[PDB]
């Protein structure tokens, strides 16, 4: 539209309201630790190239990450589908 998105409806989502106009919090984290944690991961699931207890990996890289970081890392590689549970508690890179 003209200046703002206004369609065949008045569509006035964007009000005078001045009082708050966005004001978006700021989440900027730093998930570098996430990123190597995950990064260190595959470095261990590719040295091997064999699935790998869940455990094990918690108990190896317990002296170099946190439990729930590391937890969190598995959970996003499986998610990104970088690694897959063959057997349960035992974990692939693909």
């Amino acid at each position: 539209g003209t200046g703002g998105i206004m369609m065949e409806e008045r569509s006035i989502e964007e009000p005078m309201e001045e009082l708050l106009e966005e004001e978006i919090p700021e989440e900027k984290e730093e998930n570098e630790l996430l990123e190597k944690a995950k990064e260190d991961i595959l470095n261990i699931l590719r040295q091997k190239r064999t699935a790998i207890s869940r455990k094990y990996i918690l108990k190896k890289l317990g002296d170099k990450y946190d439990e729930e970081t590391i937890d969190d890392a598995i959970t996003e590689l499986l998610a990104q589908g970088e690694i897959y549970e063959p057997e349960t508690g035992y974990y692939k890179l693909l």
